[PDB]
């Protein structure tokens, strides 16, 4: 089943909203697989946002996801990497749609709560990145019945 990497970010740790964000990703019926709170060596977090190098923005976003620990997570489901970032919603929280993570949770495109991949590719990447298989779990749920035909 399709598998893709979403981050809680710094802020929405130092606003106490972990359990908030993890079951807005639960009920959506997405399920998760891996899960870490875990602080973010620089060395990970340059590799992370390797893309991003030459930008404004780079230095700044270095500092931020290093600046506090992160919850790292797998999650599991059909399309599972455009379900969660429908859910998660647009990169500027002030365009997200309300009712998404960013658009109800997230102030400015700098501190928006939530990370996910955002292709297939960058999904299999971003897990292989953080998670080793013996870290990520494989289950069935009661629900996957009817979630699914
Ligand atoms: N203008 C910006 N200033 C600060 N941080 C930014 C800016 N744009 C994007 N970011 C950071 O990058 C994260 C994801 O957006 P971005 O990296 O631009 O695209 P993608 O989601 O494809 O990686 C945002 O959640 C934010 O933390
Ligand atoms: O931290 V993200 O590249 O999923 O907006």
């Amino acid at each position: 089943m399709e598998r893709t990497f979403l981050m809680i970010k710094p802020d929405a740790v130092q606003r106490n909203l972990i359990g908030e964000v993890i079951s807005r990703i639960e009920r959506k019926g997405l399920k998760l697989v891996g899960g870490k709170l875990m602080q973010v060596p620089m060395e990970l977090a340059e590799t992370h946002y390797g893309e991003h190098q030459g930008k404004p923005f780079y230095n700044d976003l270095i500092s931020f996801i290093t600046s506090a620990p992160v919850f790292a997570m797998v999650v599991e489901g059909e399309d599972a990497v455009n379900v969660s970032r429908h859910i998660i919603g647009s990169t500027n929280p002030s365009e997200a749609s309300p009712g998404s993570i960013r658009g109800d949770l997230g102030l400015t495109v700098g501190r928006n709560i939530i990370h996910g991949s955002d292709s297939l590719e960058s999904a299999e990447r971003e897990i292989n990145l953080w998670f080793n298989e013996n870290e990520i779990t494989s289950y069935a749920s009661p629900r996957d019945a009817w979630l699914y035909e």
